[PDB]
Parts: C-alpha cells; sequence; structure tokens
C-alpha cells in the first residue's frame, strides 16, 4: 500500500540505497515505529509494509537524504527529508512516495491510486 | 522502448492521463522532424512510443500539450507547452525516461538514464 | 535577517499568502525547542523571522503548515505539513533562504546559502 | 521591469550566475522573433532585459543555456537547453517572473505573476 520512487536529479538514476523509517501518529500526537527499510538500486523498497499493518492516519516517512549525498560525495544541506501526510487506505489505495534529490533541493510528491 | 515517459499530476495526486505528446528530431540542417505523437494512458505513460531503429544519437524534442491538459481539467495554466530538448546518448542499450511532474503553473522535467543506481 | 523564506503557490503562480510557520533550534539532549512564529505576507516572505542572536550554529526545523494554506484555498493537500531541517552555520553573516514551491500533492524545498 | 528571471543551482545551493538566455517572440506566421538576449548576474537574475514596450500580449519564448552552465561546473547535463514557453497577459501592470531551478538531469520552470 505504501510504495516510494527516489530520485538522484544529479545522476539521473534512481537513488539506491537510501535508509527510511515509517512511522504512525499516536493518539497522544507521539510517533510510533512501523517499519524500516533500505531503497534497492531501482529506488525503491519492496513490501515495505502491508495493508493491515497501514491504516488511516498520519504517517511520516523520513529518508536518510543527508548520508546519501554523504556517500556520494557531496555536502546536502538537509538533515533529513521527512514526508508527513494523511493516509486513507481504505480500497485498493496504494500510496507512493516519489522523491526527487539533489543536494540543496528536493520534491516531495504523492501518488495515490484510486480503489 | 528507449523513450518513456512518466508524467504526474502534482495537484490531484495521480499520474496525468491523456497528455498529448509529440517527438521530434532535430535534422541535419537544423529543422525538426517529427517522428512520433500519442496520448497518455491513465498510468501516465506511453507504451511503444519509439524503437530502438527511430532512436539513434541525436537532438531530440519531447513536447507535451500540458495546456490542453491543464484547460480541460478546468484550471488556468502558465506554460504554452512542456518541452524537454535532449542530446539522445542511446549506445550501450541506455534507455531514457521522461519523468514530468505538473502544475498548473510549473513543471518539473527529469530524465532517468538507468533502471539502477551507480 | 539570517533566516529568510519565499513562498510560491506552483497552482496560482503567486507566492503564499498567510502560511503559518515556526522555527525550532535542536537542543543538547535531541528534543527541539521553539524559537520564533510567523505568517507569510502576501509576498511569500516573512521579514525579521529570528536575528543573527537567535541564530547560531546548529541544527534547526522550519515547518510550514501547508495543510492549512491549502484548506484555505478549497483543495484536499497530501502533506500534513511541510518540513525543513538543516544544520546551520550562520556564523560570519551567512543568510539563509528556505525556498518552498508548493502544489496540493507535492512540495519542493530548496535552499539558497549567501 | 515586466520579465524577470530568478535561477538557482540545486547542488551548490546558490543562485546560478552567468547563465545565458534568449527571448523570443511567437510572429503571426507561428515562427520566432529574437527580442532580447541576456546573462544572469551572481543573484541569478537579469536587470532591465525588456521594456514594457517590447512585452505586448503574446507567446514567448525564453531559452536557457543550461548545458553550458553545465558543462562550464564539470558536470554532465541531460537538457541541450531549458525553455520556457508562455501566453504573456502583462495587461493591468502584470509583471512575470521565471523561477527556474536546475540540476544536472531535472529542472524545475515555475512562474510568478504579480501586480508589482
Ligand atoms: N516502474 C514504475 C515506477 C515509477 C513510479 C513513479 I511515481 C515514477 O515517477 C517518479 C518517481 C520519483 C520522482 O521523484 C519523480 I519527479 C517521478 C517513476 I520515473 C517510476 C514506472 O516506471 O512508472
Ligand atoms: N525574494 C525576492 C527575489 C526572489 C524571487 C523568487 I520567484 C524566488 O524564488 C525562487 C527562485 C528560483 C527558484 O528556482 C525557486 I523554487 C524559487 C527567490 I529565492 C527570490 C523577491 O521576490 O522580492
Amino acid at each position: 500500500p505504501l510504495m516510494v520512487k527516489i530520485l538522484d536529479a544529479v545522476k539521473g538514476t534512481p537513488a539506491g540505497s537510501v535508509a527510511l523509517k515509517v512511522s504512525q501518529k499516536t493518539a497522544d500526537g507521539g510517533w510510533t515505529q512501523i517499519a524500516t527499510g533500505v531503497t534497492d538500486a531501482t529506488g525503491e523498497i519492496h513490501n515495505l509494509i502491508t495493508e493491515q499493518q497501514f491504516p488511516a492516519g498520519v504517517y511520516r516517512v523520513e529518508f536518510d537524504t543527508k548520508a546519501y549525498w554523504t556517500n556520494q560525495g557531496s555536502t546536502p544541506f538537509h538533515e533529513v527529508a521527512e514526508v508527513v501526510f494523511d493516509a486513507h487506505p481504505e480500497g485498493h489505495r496504494h500510496y507512493t512516495l516519489a522523491l526527487l534529490l539533489s543536494p540543496f533541493s528536493y520534491t516531495t510528491t504523492a501518488v495515490v491510486s484510486s480503489v
């Protein structure tokens, strides 16, 4: 239900080996960690979470972009890239978090398949 | 396919369906020759746009009718058209995906030239 | 004004007016302490957000209430908020401009470090 | 000035200086006539690019030499050029700012229209 696609805007390839964590907002305004992962070479993570693990609610996906640029040899601006959103996965609703990275800029977009 | 597209609608949060596009190749005299046209499907893609044989190295211009897209959406767009012009280097089984993120008053054109990082 | 913002609305093609934001500084224990808040004017900027005195070297978080902005505009947006987290090195009159481009289902955060 | 530009370099986190550009106006026959050329300064802008008298309503094309910008940076660019094509409606003292966000394999073209 939750997929990601991270692209490197400098190299024109997906951003591989990007560490991420998915958190779910709790009733008291806190966060609970529901999964972690690292993108494969296609800048994707497969079987990140399952349907039952992704009920309606506010989610935060944190991407370790600083480590990504460091490893690539660039010094980046952001300490992390955070994507915080409301998810309504009722039906067939699948979410793709598209992330476009440059050392001093990123774009976070979502593609939400209907039901 | 050596040339793929992926168009996203940044307003609706879905791929941009029914976007008309055309692919032209720069000729020796500096003019443009149209080699393919098409319209994106519901996934914001166009399958079998051109073949490897139709894609020798050279300068290509892919023009997207984003103005009609927004107009059909009931929106007011800025750009007359979205243009992506690039020198293609297909040697070594390099394929291109032209990613395009659309908003009425903004678009982002990115290119992916491998399916994997390195 | 070591810390400036410039927010644009990619749907309307104008700056994003009345966008609420808050600036937090990371503390020794890893937590966040809020040092300023503001709301963008019609040019999508906030003047005199913080002073050089308030902006020492360290890690900062600028959080923009984009959800409220889109809700007010009449759209249902994706993001609950827009978060910009960065290590600042303002020592030496280093200015930071956080440029933010907004659409209901996408935003771009860029930095111009002068 | 009815037509401004603001070019940023997303790799360095600075405006993009010394970017060459050309402004053309579409003619009645579908062709193009050049009305201005310029090069951005260190703030990624070009001052006094054209006058209001030179900017009537119509379709304009602004071509940015981003390929040379990246080549000079020692990088490898994707795009052969960056072109921004739009129907301009300056009536009622509307000015345009073409914002351009550059990375080697990606750029964002946005427009800001203000009543100034
Ligand atoms: N196999 C599918 C996977 C796929 C999914 C999506 I959403 C894509 O678009 C992106 C992704 C990240 C970005 O930052 C931007 I801008 C656009 C691409 I490119 C590929 C396909 O090829 O469409
Ligand atoms: N802030 C001053 C000048 C100014 C105008 C604009 I539009 C700006 O935004 C940009 C520029 C390029 C980009 O690629 C992106 I995304 C945003 C900035 I930063 C500054 C003013 O307008 O008075």
